[PDB]
């Protein structure tokens, strides 16, 4: 029948890491493609997590998630309203606005979060799902500006990846960047305040 055979949007799943715990970033694959769709569509992922930046899949998309405050956040131009794939089955979100490009799931057993920016810096770090690490110039509250441009395509798949200050500490979630021509020249993310005021 028609319903019968109406699919079912598999979850999100942790595929990778950015690794930031050491002397040096670098990406990790944790789950390969036959893996990540398997996963995709039990919802049962029995991978341990670890560190406070993933990368995630869907079946269409590849990008970042980044755990701040005990809750693991991404876009949700990236994930929509999915279900993330656990060692306990299927957990929906937690936290989702459309209107801030935000979603949330409780942070992952063994993950751990990154902590909010306290010190007001305005030299932020944008940190890719290759693990570049691209210096930013923070222009107000949701923007900053790139210190040398980028092609566009260099950025691609790094949304709900951190913008963290020199210390190491959030200060946000990157959503999207502006481009001429292809070059990457601004950034734009979701700043940990308004994170704090999804979760208040
Ligand atoms: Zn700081």
């Amino acid at each position: 029948s028609h319903m019968a055979s109406m699919k079912k949007k598999g979850s999100v799943v942790i595929v990778g890491r950015i690794n930031l715990s050491g002397d040096t970033a670098y990406a990790q694959q944790t789950r390969g493609e036959e893996g990540c769709q398997e996963t995709s569509q039990t919802g049962r992922d029995k991978n341990q997590v670890e560190g406070e930046v993933q990368i995630v899949s869907t079946a269409t998309q590849t990008f970042l998630a980044t755990s701040i405050n005990g809750v693991l956040w991404t876009v949700y131009h990236g994930a929509g309203t999915r279900t993330i794939a656990s060692p306990k089955g299927p957990v929906t979100q937690m936290y989702t606005n459309v209107d801030k490009d935000l979603v949330g799931w409780q942070a992952p057993q063994g993950s751990r979060s990154l902590t909010p920016c306290t010190c007001g810096s305005s030299d932020l770090y944008l940190v890719t799902r290759h693990a570049d690490v691209i210096p930013v110039r923070r222009r107000g509250d949701s923007r900053g500006s790139l210190l040398s441009p980028r092609p566009i395509s260099y950025l691609k798949g790094s949304a709900g990846g951190p913008l963290l200050c020199p210390a190491g500490h959030a200060v946000g979630i990157f959503r999207a960047a502006v481009s001429t021509r292809g070059v990457a020249k601004a950034v734009d993310f979701i700043p940990v305040e308004s994170l704090e005021t999804t979760m208040r």
